């Protein structure tokens, strides 16, 4: 279980843990209450997964949009603050941590992508992505490229997506509209079209990642790319002449990055609770908190107005603020974890070659309507399946190939080998989604019996 009299703090890797752990440090230094910053991987997934069972970090990192979830899920406390500290944060980053009437996460940081360019490159940057093509062509004679970003994720390709008429959940009458799906629209698939011709045209390739992206702009390999705040701080490391500036257009319309919202919940389980709030009240969410982390990664722009405004003057701040002027908040619901999950298979499948984007597109549209129980519990099902094997055979013929028999089986750990099955199994209809339930159902129906239950009970 959870060690009381102390803090254990889970942020992402990719966020100024370093920073934060001197916050940790003062904390310690003035209560003796002894802080730990931990920053494991495929955290968004790991924190729902072990705090289901009670355990987990007593304060976890993440943006708005997955506390929904982890809200409706029990996992975190009610956020109580008293009325001159709620004064202390922007009205519209508390209404992101605002789920079913009540407050479940603090506020950090406002965050969106902006486009990044290489100034020794590309003196002006593109102001469409339809001319990034005859720019490729004219940086490849040099020995360079136009543009590098992480294609693994979907977050980096939906500002491109949405730009032309595609979006996530449509929002009406004060709520979000769970069957009103907007990924498989005319303007969906004139984006993720663009962007799978550029990889046919080979002026990008399907697994470029995050690291390989960064790696590429940093060393001044490639002349733009896509990124948050957080990155900022390798590229001065790498003292590459830089400007920060506005996504480029698609068919004449602005790129509409989803906005994200950096937020603290505190785990349900947390004996810790009191301390976690202290912590984050009086220590973090402060001028001096603010900042020890945002010099180690960029935050953005800060919840807190009175560090927000002494930043405001930076051209890159402004430049993230005008990006998310043109996209919108991500929605905090419970579908989003399935729904980004669908988008993020769409996306490779497409991006590989594995489907046509429209098909891509339509399957990733059906699930995330539909909602079936395989792509609701996912991730606990990866987490708590056990025989893998039993199921495999089951599915053997009927469901699976002999090659995708063999691709799962080939993974290492039972985690691994289930999040292949569901990822292979994503696309399919829901009659092979039935019959992947059933395999389960027959395997574990403890399990499954339990995974009903819980959603009741909440
Ligand atoms: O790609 C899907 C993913 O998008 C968002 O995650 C962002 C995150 O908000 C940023 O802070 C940064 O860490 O990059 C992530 C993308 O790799 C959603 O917040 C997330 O739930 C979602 O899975």
């Amino acid at each position: 279980k959870i060690e009381e009299g102390k803090l254990v703090i889970w942020i992402n890797g990719d966020k100024g843990y370093n920073g934060l752990a001197e916050v940790g440090k003062k904390f310690e230094k003035d209560t003796g209450i002894k802080v730990t910053v931990e920053h494991p991987d495929k955290l968004e997934e790991k924190f729902p997964q072990v705090a289901a069972t009670g355990d987990g970090p007593d304060i976890i990192f993440w943006a708005h949009d997955r506390f929904g979830g982890y809200a409706q899920s029990g996992l975190l406390a009610e956020i109580t603050p008293a009325a001159a500290f709620q004064d202390k944060l922007y009205p519209f980053t508390w209404d992101a941590v605002r789920y079913n009437g009540k407050l479940i996460a603090y506020p950090i940081a406002v965050e969106a992508l902006s486009l990044i360019y290489n100034k020794d490159l590309l003196p002006n940057p593109p102001k469409t992505w339809e001319e990034i093509p005859a720019l490729d062509k004219e940086l490849k004679a040099k020995g360079k490229s136009a543009l590098m970003f992480n294609l693994q994720e979907p977050y980096f390709t939906w500002p491109l997506i949405a730009a032309d008429g595609g979006y996530a959940f449509k929002y009406a009458a004060g709520k979000y509209d769970i069957k009103d799906v907007g990924v498989d629209n005319a303007g969906a698939k004139a984006g993720l079209t663009f962007l799978v011709d550029l990889i046919k045209n080979k002026h990008m390739n399907a697994d470029t990642d995050y690291s390989i992206a960064e790696a590429a702009f940093n060393k001044g390999e490639t002349a733009m790319t896509i990124n948050g705040p957080w990155a900022w701080s390798n590229i001065d490391t790498s003292a590459v002449n830089y400007g920060v500036t506005v996504l480029p257009t698609f068919k004449g319309q602005p790129s509409k990055p989803f906005v994200g919202v950096l937020s603290a919940g505190i785990n349900a389980a947390s004996p810790n609770k009191e301390l976690a709030k202290e912590f984050l009240e009086n220590y973090l969410l402060t001028d001096e908190g603010l900042e020890a982390v945002n010099k180690d990664k960029p935050l953005g722009a800060v919840a807190l107005k009175s560090y927000e405004e002494e930043l405001a003057k930076d051209p890159r701040i402004a430049a993230t603020m005008e990006n998310a002027q043109k996209g919108e908040i991500m929605p905090n619901i419970p579908q989003m974890s399935a729904f980004w999950y669908a988008v993020r298979t769409a996306v490779i499948n497409a991006a590989s070659g594995r489907q046509t984007v429209d098909a891509a597109l339509a399957a990733a549209q059906t699930n995330a309507v539909d909602l079936h129980f395989v792509d609701q519990y996912r991730e606990q099902l990866i987490a708590r399946v056990t025989s893998v094997e039993v199921v495999l055979d089951k599915l053997h013929g009927q469901v699976l190939s002999q090659e995708q028999y063999e691709r799962v089986l080939a993974e290492n750990t039972r985690p691994s080998q289930m999040r292949k099955l569901f990822s292979l199994s994503q696309s399919w209809d829901r009659k092979c989604k039935d019959g992947l339930y059933q395999a389960l159902k027959e395997t574990h129906p403890h399990l499954i019996m339990e995974l009903w239950e819980k959603a009741a009970a909440l």
